[PDB]
């Protein structure tokens, strides 16, 4: 089956929020024809296949998110099911052409270290940069809290991308860091 945007996180206010937009019976639906026709908006997406839900971010005109979650599945769009854009297993990323409706973040130019992780229920979590694909949480959080936010974008200070949340440092059985690709990585 493929992907479907079952969510979104609002980001426009200075208080983020998550929206529903489909549940667990519309979902499976969805994935298995493909066909999603529902008004797409915003930046981030809270997407779904019929056994795992996580996030996409668009960047530079494209939805990306891990490949842990889509795998090589198309995406539910207006035309029916679509196939991957970009796909690089080992990078854990995955691309589609964003879909009509959205908007892309733009990516960092301001070269911060104080960033936000935007998580799958709309915690935007403090993080400081230590290197390029690695940040650590200046907030204490379970790993399963952050469990379904892979594909999540770290944010600046300004709101611009700096990076897709790809997997968590997990040290003592906590989260303490986050791993994620950098935006300098999502060349199309
Ligand atoms: C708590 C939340 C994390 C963000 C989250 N990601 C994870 O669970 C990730 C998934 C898996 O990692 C990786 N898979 C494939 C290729 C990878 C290529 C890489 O790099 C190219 C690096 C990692 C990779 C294990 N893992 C960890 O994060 C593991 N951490 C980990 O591997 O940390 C390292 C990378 C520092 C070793 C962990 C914490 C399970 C032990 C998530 O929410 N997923 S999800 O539930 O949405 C789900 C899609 C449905
Ligand atoms: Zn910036």
């Amino acid at each position: 089956g493929s992907v479907v945007i079952v969510g979104r996180i609002n980001l426009s206010g200075d208080t983020a929020y998550a929206q529903q937009t489909r549940g667990e019976e519309g979902c499976q639906e969805t994935s298995q024809t493909g066909r999603d026709k529902n008004q797409v908006e915003g930046e981030v997406q809270i997407v779904s296949t019929a056994t795992q839900t996580f996030l996409a971010t668009s960047i530079n005109g494209v939805l990306w998110t891990v490949y842990h979650g889509a795998g090589t599945r198309t995406i539910a769009s207006p035309k029916g099911p679509v196939t991957q854009m970009y796909t690089n297993v080992d990078k854990d990323l995955v691309g589609w052409q964003a879909p009509q409706g959205s908007r892309s973040l733009t990516p960092c130019t301001c070269g911060s270290s104080d960033l936000y992780l935007v998580t799958r229920h709309a915690d935007v979590i403090p993080v400081r940069r230590r290197g390029d694909s690695r940040g650590s949480l200046l907030s204490p959080r379970p790993i399963s809290y952050l469990k379904g936010s892979s594909g999540g974008p770290l944010l600046c200070p300004a709101g611009h991308a700096v990076g897709i949340f790809r997997a968590a440092v997990c040290t003592r059985g906590v989260a303490k860091a986050v791993d994620f690709i950098p935006v300098e990585s999502l060349e199309t």
